[PDB]
């Protein structure tokens, strides 16, 4: 990419422009040396007083006097010249830190952001997130470069400070040395992000397991005292009053807390946790209220100078007593992670959305939990819209579906969110092949599956969703069509839709003969 490409020529730039500091202050370091050494000898020949005789002692003194003048030009001669070598090192250091602010927000705001998106995204079947192994290797070396821009500014000051020309380097060395401070602080609190998240609706008393990490812990020496990471649970009102630093030191109790491990060829610093459980919750519709589990830890870098107190918060979690609570809430999760804006406080959402996006969501979570190709087509998008009216997705480009109308009962004991998870869950489970094959409808209504085999022969088939039951399927036949009471989940755990087909009808979904489509799923 032209951006990576961007991003790693600066760094390198920036890695040769502190070398090219180090040397300078090595130099400054010697010749600073050198000046001491030399200015010995102004007091070596201040002192040879001596109270000989008039005539010698009138001339020793004359030509002491005309020597110390020299001496007292060449110094203050050289001295000005150093100062001026280190006014300039200020200012280089100065303009590579103005260099580090624009690399830092670029590698933090933009890409980093870029990849939580991404991992939002995958929470409902989009791309997965993709390896830290990228971001890992720029972090550490903004690491690397920071901490060794730290260290010289260090070195200078303390090196000016035992010969302090006080010129205007103090005003400097109070500043740019305190923009490290900001960088590095902004870095270590931005770089504590969660790898692999703790599942999205999950029941109480139910093993589940999520994994941090410190991008840069790498090189920073924390790796040597290991800090551990504790997790937490919070609702959203302590989540959003979290980030306005209101202090409060609830929501539910979690189970473990534990220290975080390191790579030794990778060089990654993470914390797994493998074994984490909900016992109780302290709740204020229950499959609708969103809680959060923050992971908080507190370390040090270098020695016991800089400490730093970091927390990172996982995205909406939904809790769920009751296992068959589950299909409902995990809608409100996908509506959070596709509506996710991108500088909202914990858990805004816009309550009206766009019909495109949320079609657009759909497909992505059909295809993910289908674990097929097959996904929406724009008939089957046409048949949904018809369902939540007019017969062209053109009609439907530019109308907007609130979250009322959303997860509501259109006319029946549904909610339209309900049936749409419900056909997922049945072809899930029983009927994912025999939808990737081609066989399940998908997009048929009465009367229009009717109209689908009245010009077609005889014993032809078409497998559409029930309208009558939420997880059910009804087939088609041959003058008038023969529908059938729906299949429910039970009817397909005892003998799946593969051998329920098995002898009168012979064809599907025009010419195909039922054996080519479920000869290789009948029970030999």
């Amino acid at each position: 990419s032209q951006k990576h490409l961007q991003i790693n020529q600066t760094f390198e730039e920036l890695r040769l422009v502190t070398q090219d500091t180090e040397n300078e202050l090595k130099k400054l370091q010697q010749t600073q040396e050198y000046f001491i050494i030399q200015y010995q000898e102004s007091l070596r020949i201040q002192a040879q007083l001596a109270q000989l005789s008039p005539q010698e002692r009138l001339s020793r003194e004359t030509a002491l006097q005309q020597k110390q003048v020299s001496l007292e030009a060449w110094l203050q001669r050289e001295a000005q010249t150093l100062q001026q070598y280190r006014v300039e090192l200020a200012e280089k250091h100065q303009k590579t830190l103005q260099l580090l602010r624009k690399q830092q927000t670029i590698i933090l705001d933009d890409e980093l952001i870029q990849w939580k998106r991404r991992q939002q995204l995958a929470g409902n079947g989009g791309p997965p997130e993709g390896s830290l192994d990228v971001l890992q290797s720029w972090c550490e070396k903004l690491a690397e470069i920071i901490w060794q821009n730290r260290q010289q500014i260090r070195r200078a000051e303390h090196l000016c400070q035992q010969l302090p020309i006080p010129g205007p380097v103090e005003e400097m060395l109070a500043e740019v040395n305190a923009t490290i401070t900001d960088i590095i602080s902004a870095l270590v609190t931005s770089t504590f992000i969660i790898e692999k998240q703790p599942p999205q609706v999950l029941k109480t008393q139910t093993k589940f397991a999520a994994t941090v990490r410190l991008l840069v812990g790498g090189k920073l020496n924390v790796h040597m005292n290991p800090p551990q990471v504790k997790a937490t649970i919070i609702s959203e009102q302590q989540a959003k009053s979290l980030l306005k630093n209101e202090n409060t030191r609830s929501g539910e109790i979690l189970n473990n807390c534990c220290v975080m491990e390191y790579h030794q060829a990778t060089g990654t610093l993470s914390a797994h946790f493998r074994n984490m459980s909900l016992k109780r919750i302290k709740r204020s519709s229950v499959t609708e209220e969103k809680f959060t589990i923050l992971f908080e830890s507190q370390f040090s870098v270098g020695g016991n100078e800089l400490v730093f107190q970091v927390k990172t918060l996982s995205l909406p979690v939904v809790v769920i007593v009751h296992g068959s609570q589950d299909n409902n809430a995990t809608a409100t999760v996908l509506w959070d992670n596709a509506f996710a804006e991108p500088g909202r406080v914990p858990f805004a959402v816009p309550d009206k959305v766009l019909w495109p996006q949320l079609c657009e969501a759909l497909n992505m979570k059909f295809k993910a939990e289908v674990q097929s190709n097959r996904g929406l087509t724009k008939e089957n998008l046409v048949f949904l819209a018809q369902k939540l009216s007019s017969s062209h997705l053109e009609d439907y480009s530019g109308l907007s579906v609130s979250w009322s109308q959303f997860n509501n009962l259109p006319g029946r004991n549904y909610t339209f969110w309900q049936w749409f998870d419900g056909v997922m869950e049945v072809l899930k489970k029983h009927l994912k092949p025999h939808w990737n094959d081609g066989a399940i409808l998908g997009f048929v209504n009465k009367q229009q599956a009717h109209d689908l085999l009245i010009n077609k022969p005889d014993g032809t088939f078409l497998l559409r969703f029930s309208d009558s039951e939420i997880g059910g399927i009804t087939i088609a036949w041959k003058r008038m069509f023969w529908n059938l009471m729906p299949f429910t989940t039970r009817d397909f755990s005892i003998r799946s839709l593969a051998d329920r087909l098995g002898n009168y009808l012979i064809y599907v979904f025009p010419d195909r003969p039922k054996d080519e489509v479920y000869s290789k799923y009948y029970t030999p």
